[PDB]
């Protein structure tokens, strides 16, 4: 008989080249672990929901105001209604009866460039606008001589004594809280501009998020800046929109599945078929 | 050093259990093949598209009319306009600027109970009522006893001397190809009540299918109605409906897609906000 | 718009920003006393002041301080004291202007000859820049057009020092002509280098030191700081030299820049019964010029305005102050407050209306005892509606409110009012049948505007040919044409606009001010255009005029800037002229009449369709020449139109003072090139003590009105009998027998549009899509019932919002913080478990993260992840039907299932799981009463005495404790928390814990760079049938 | 009372602009229309799959023979063994106990870049190749000069006297029905100077299926070539794989359900976890 593969890997006298590298958890061994720190370590040190973001996203200790900072992005990003493309989606998928997981999952690929874009977007061109020279007057000009909108920037009604008032607490946190702030600075002198432009182009929360994001890492401790832009250009702040507004998708389920909404129907006359005459 | 496990089990003198048994594909080897079938002795025998998903999902050679009436069955299921639930997922999720893949997911993750259920369902009641003696007159006041409507009748505006007409393709091919169609006969009993008692509640295109593709299974050769029992038992009802609307589905993204038409956005009239007053 | 500013800040821009050879002295050397500035900090920080003879004037916009006296010359430091105590700060007059003498400048006094002041001045005209220089300087300059070189400079011209000195320097004094040469080029170029309207330096002491600036006089264009803010930086405009200001005034002034909207006030008399609440601009002037006209000069209180059409609680603070005022003093002839306005093009009246009546509803007490009677005249969208519950409002408060439509005249309620009538290669033709137009600039309601138009008229084909955005990739979007639905193909670059559409000539330039200019110049190099309407207000005068230059090269029509539009009935309209389809099937102009109208302002052309619409056939063309000071093509080039056009019979003119243009009328009629009787009247007749610019004596409404009356223009006295001289001249014209009345066709008719007929309430449309958990309109989001400010400032964890978005509740301290810990422990557990590895494939396979995250979460299902919401109903189940946990483990024994939550695989006992431990201390310390996790305790307590390792899980232990945190805390009724329990609240708790760990898995194999993962061949066993 | 809205509409006294423009079905009226194709004419005019693909997808009346390719396309794509990405996730996924939609779906997302996105690269490669002039031994040359693969180029083991043979069975149904085959002659041109580098690196089924796409849109009739590259540039050859290996994953989906194959759990000398020592 052959020997057995887990006896012989015991006396180790054999390799097997292990794929699957990972680096965020260790679920076997006594306690769990999540980067070096157990769960118990977790737990009594204080540290949040956005403490363990830092653990599993980003592999280390973030300090305490940029956990709560986290825990805030979450907070505001967590739902803006039932009209807007990827709720409507849970709401269409949760509504025909299926689990909370298909229909949180059928909202979720809504999330892509044209929803849920504006914070990855709006940060990867402001930042590489600032770590490229470029003062706030060219940077607007610029982007109106190659013709494209500012990604994070335009509100379709909040314009002058009238913030977007999820803008102001995030700022009112940055400003109080984050060490330093360059890029967040350069956010508000292109805005101070566009602003004057037309009243209504302040900053949005999708902008604002991702300006401060960006600040967060590469102002804050423990990233090298070569590597605080390795997340940014990943799409860790895609990952900010999608486990903040998986919190109102699934409430949006729960929502309609508490209400007892049958089957939903499109009406036909919100169509208007261009079907070919012959084909 | 170790003993390499590629080569300490080349000479074998190692065993390992594998997991993940499979059957259809085995894309080792000199060539293809399906289920004993050679890709080659696929094309070369004249087997059609519901050839290769008889070998794939049933594993078995079906007849030519039987291959010819699953095709049929995926023509009938391709689409069925823009205004039903899961297609309009899929526009949604298209006009939002996501792939094909994730605009095809969306809208697949809606095919549950309520929408593209009708087929699975409206088999196992079917079935479910032939092999456990009930007459006709019987099963119609049974179900109106504990108040079921019968899955797979019932059409909106089609009754008498006006029929579905994808209904009558698949009736005629039916009655002209197969050998022998007891589970129809008692399914068109049952709609001969039915239409008796309101003229609209004709056979849907959800309910012949999934008749007559149990009838399919357990009125040919190669299936011994325990084998042809596990198939409708585990779901390869819903199978032929979501291969089918795979088409439509992804032509609506191609179409969507191609009209170069923005984000989508609900209107805010269409919601009828019912929030508490203060929680 | 020409604002002036201080010559202290005229003398500090030259400072800064000549060139020239010349060596300007006194750099910098100016003080400033402001009459209220301290006596040693100015003494110390110019520290030049106790080296050199003084001078003193006032920098508050006085003209002429050589004549009157307001001037301190060639003192030292104390005379002057003492002549600004006679001074610094109380009352002082010039001419009639009266006020406080604020501001004082301090120069260093040169010393000076009567050979060597000198006199310069560059003012912008149309065609041009003049500069204009005198050499017997001083005051005594005499007349300015005969002795006084002038030169007129082209624009996008240089100004050469050879022209300086050949044309300009011929009188100059030859010892000090090459450094004048330098000198006025240098300033020149100064002048509009910066966007100078005006320039004045005089006098000029230029000696053989050099050149002394000493006294200027300077007009900026305050419309192009975008340009210039830069370069200004802290500009400055004083307002004139007049009285204070009230403290209502400023808060209007500082209610102005609260919401994009023109709120204006300025008091004529704060003891004066009639009062004026006016929307739009040109109406303000037309009714202040009928009320002076009619009496109530010495008794009209202001000259209020409000256009933009504001917010219902911004026009009630408006109107707060305007209804406050005339409470102070009452008058025992009575009180008159009067709504007036022309028809708003678009806005809805009604609104409007409710936020006027709700200011008149909520002052109704003083108003009851004032006596005062208001009179009100509106048109536009709905303006019926508003009249109706404006007189409602005026029966409930008990002030007399009469109330007034659009067939009325709309300066009749203010003779009404007081009582004295008793109470009841230029083209000849631009748009023609078929012109279509190109539309710049997304505006979708504009151009819906524009097919309905052409739809209402009859006409054939649409006139928008195409659109061009220059922010989005070439589309097609989907209008109306009539009740069917059209394509129009809305482009990015214009080349491609201009190629695929050929026979375009109109384009509609709907850019903003500061991108109208280099989009109308890149659309002059396309010839296929010939006219071109600029809808942009506030563009500066210079790119004006440079767009002025080049369309009378290119021989290119352009109507505008601040321009609404122009209409031809049957044929054209451009944008939003006219209003909507109500305000033109009311004046009916969806076909051709006989009378064609010229207006500046675009507010007015409205009321000037009324009145032609009202008294005669209809208006065959009507076109609004815009605001701006230099309007792309005149009055006179429009006249001239019109009398080369055989379809008109008669041209109405609506002028207003300034620019030398209706005397240009007068030539046509005195050399007899206009033959077609022409009504005008000159609104603006407030002489009784851009647009308005350079006024001399003969820029007046009263000596133009004289001029085109002796001219032989049909003039009216006022403007209430301009739709009466209308008439009469009408009634000339067809019973002489040349205008014949076409008879009325009936036009098609038009559905209405679903927006206004929804916001307006006749029809109601059955809403789906029932939700509860959020509510992004309005002001603030709000989440279950609270703002999201009060979700932030009562410190309200994320447990705090998943109580709010999925239970819509408010739940403890205690129970966000264990829903908070409960996704925490939820977080991740590794990748060797299911739901992972399909995120780390899927990663692994180059996706997105929603792809990868979305893979990984379908996974969660009965198996894995589905321990949770199957602990807590089997607990749940055993524990409502009474079971004592003996019997419960037997009766799961015997129906031969495994108690679900409970059994771990290597840690048992004194070996606990370690994150039970944790949750299971803080529901003992922190929940109020814990039934069922005492009940899973003892099952727990029995089948860890089957075998050590049968514990409580953390998927089994998070779903009693849920269930226990829903049914035993406060604002859960156990039907509400069983319910949520059947739905699956407990699987989105896993669901959303476990993303955290997907996203993490993903993020990591993308960050460690790791490729395609194939299955190895030798885990498989392919058990294929043999052969089918 | 207010007017009820289906009554003001159906008179006719309203607009409502109507969203969600579409032009591949009709399911109102008579009866079910594809293009301008209604469903008897489909069924009765003897087209197949491949027909209603080209009514779907590209509404257009394709040729006998374009339809039979594309159902031969559908045909060799069908599966390719349970050990690839895509089929590894489904069969996770119906492992795991879940549905028919949820393990097809899960299996469907990973269908990217690196999987299944030879065919759209493979055809956009070449395309862009032939129709800029380039011969193909400076096209192999300048792949060669910037560092990039060939997509559509390599197999593992077949390199002559031992083809694809799947690939030559397209291979020969595209030399014997198509009537002009350009770009095929150009991709296999560059194949034979690929292979006589190296003899393995063979025209795959992905770089076949891609180049004879292309070349069937931009040959047969009823397709002008620009709006023939809009079909490519939008990604419809994405969606031949994706219809095609639909079927082999809801295969593999039945199959892992018939043999009640239990949860999957990888092993853990499988990981090689690398966590941080201290975070
Ligand atoms: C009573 C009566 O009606 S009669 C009085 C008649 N007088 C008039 O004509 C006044 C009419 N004025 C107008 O209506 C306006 O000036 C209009 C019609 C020209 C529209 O102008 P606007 O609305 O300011 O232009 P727009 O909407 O394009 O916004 C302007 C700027 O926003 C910028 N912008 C917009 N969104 C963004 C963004 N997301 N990021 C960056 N920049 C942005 C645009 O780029 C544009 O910049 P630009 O000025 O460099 O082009
Ligand atoms: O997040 C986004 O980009 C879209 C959204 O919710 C919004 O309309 O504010
Ligand atoms: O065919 C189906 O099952 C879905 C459908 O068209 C309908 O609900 O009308
Ligand atoms: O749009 C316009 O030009 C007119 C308008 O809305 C208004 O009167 O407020
Ligand atoms: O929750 C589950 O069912 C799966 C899980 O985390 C575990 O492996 O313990
Ligand atoms: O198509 C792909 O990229 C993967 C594939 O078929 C295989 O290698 O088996």
């Amino acid at each position: 008989v052959p020997m057995d593969y887990s006896w012989a890997r015991e006396l180790g006298l054999i390799r097997k080249p292990a794929s699957f590298m990972t680096s965020i958890c260790d679920e076997r061994g006594q306690e769990l672990i999540y980067a070096g720190m157990p769960i118990t370590e977790v737990f009594k040190e204080e540290m949040g929901i956005g403490g363990v973001l830092g653990l599993l996203w980003f592999q280390k200790r973030l300090p305490k105001y940029s956990c709560q900072f986290i825990e805030m992005c979450l907070m505001v990003t967590a739902d803006h209604g039932p009209a807007v493309s990827g709720a409507h989606n849970t709401i269409i998928c949760a509504r025909a009866g299926k689990d909370l997981v298909s229909s949180l999952t059928s909202g979720l690929l809504t999330i892509g460039d044209r929803f849920g874009g504006a914070l990855d977007a709006a940060a990867k061109m402001f930042s590489k606008a600032f770590d490229s020279g470029i003062i706030p007057m060219e940077f607007v000009n610029k982007m109106k001589k190659e013709g494209k909108l500012i990604m994070g920037i335009g509100h379709r009604v909040k314009s002058i004594n009238n913030p977007d008032m999820r803008v102001q607490i995030l700022k009112d946190y940055v400003r109080q809280h984050f060490p330093a702030t360059p890029l967040l600075d350069y956010a508000l002198e292109v805005e101070k501009i566009t602003t004057s432009k037309k009243p209504n182009l302040i900053l949005n929360v999708d902008g604002l998020i991702g300006v401060a994001f960006v600040d967060m890492l590469r102002n804050c401790g423990s990233f090298t800046r070569e590597e605080a832009d390795e997340y940014i250009d990943i799409g860790a702040l895609n990952g900010i929109f999608v486990l903040g507004r998986s919190m109102g998708f699934i409430g949006h389920y729960l929502d309609q599945k508490r209400l007892k909404q049958g089957l939903y129907r499109h009406p036909w006359d919100d169509i208007s078929y261009v079907l070919p005459e012959h084909m």
